[PDB]
C-alpha cells in the first residue's frame, strides 16, 4: 500500500548559491567539482508498507549538448552546462543521468510487514562549455525534471500521485 506524503515542486540547490573554482579552466569542458551541494534530498516522498515494492524513474528535460564518461551534459546556456544525477534518498545513491526519456534511477526494494517510506535525491554540477568575458556566468531558475515512483512486483499505484518536479535555483559561477 501506498500513499504521497512529499511536495509536487521542488528547487535543487540554495538561492543564489555562488560556486567558485582555483582551478585553470582552459581544458574546456571544466565541470566545477559542487559536491552534493547543488541537490534536493527528501527520504519521505511516498509512505509504503504491506509487502509494497517500488523503485524510481527519472527523466531529464533539458537538451543534450554532449556527455562526459558515460554520461549527458545536459545545456542550461551556451557557456553552462550540467551533470545530473538522480536516484534514491541518498545522494551517494545517484544514478548519473543521461537522454531525455525516463530511466530507471532507483532498482527499488520491497518493505516487509510494516510501514516505512521511499525517498529520493537529486544533484547537479556546473559545467563550463565555453569561455565567457565575464569570468562570473550567472544562470537563473530552470526547469530540470522529473522522478516517478515505479511499482513493481505486483504493487500498484492506483490514483495516488507518482511523479515529482524539479526545479533548478539561480546561482553563480565564479573564478
Ligand atoms: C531500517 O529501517 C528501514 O529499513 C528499510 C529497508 O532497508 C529502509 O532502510 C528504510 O529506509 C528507507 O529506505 C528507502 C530505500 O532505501 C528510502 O527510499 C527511504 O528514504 C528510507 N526511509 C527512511 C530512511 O526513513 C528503513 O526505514
Ligand atoms: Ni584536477
Ligand atoms: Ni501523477
Amino acid at each position: 500500500v501506498v500513499s504521497f506524503i512529499g511536495s509536487t515542486e521542488n528547487d535543487v540547490g540554495p538561492s543564489q548559491g555562488s560556486y567558485s573554482s582555483t582551478h585553470a579552466m582552459d581544458n574546456l569542458p571544466f565541470v566545477y567539482n559542487t559536491g552534493y551541494n547543488i541537490g534536493y534530498q527528501n527520504a519521505n516522498v511516498w509512505r509504503i508498507g504491506g509487502g509494497f515494492c517500488v523503485g524510481l524513474d527519472g527523466k531529464v528535460d533539458l537538451p543534450v549538448v554532449g556527455s562526459l564518461d558515460g554520461q549527458s551534459i545536459y545545456g542550461l546556456t551556451e557557456e553552462v552546462g550540467l551533470l545530473i544525477w538522480m536516484g534514491d534518498t541518498n545522494y551517494s545513491r545517484g544514478t548519473a543521468m543521461s537522454g531525455n526519456s525516463w530511466e530507471n534511477v532507483f532498482s527499488g526494494w520491497c518493505v516487509g510487514n510494516y510501514l516505512s517510506t521511499q525517498g529520493l535525491s537529486v544533484h547537479v554540477r556546473p559545467v563550463i562549455l565555453k569561455r565567457n568575458s565575464s569570468a562570473q556566468y550567472s544562470v537563473q531558475k530552470t526547469s530540470i525534471g522529473s522522478i516517478r515512483m515505479r511499482p513493481y512486483n505486483g504493487s500498484s499505484a492506483g490514483s495516488v500521485q507518482t511523479t515529482v518536479n524539479f526545479s533548478l535555483n539561480p546561482f553563480t559561477l565564479n573564478d
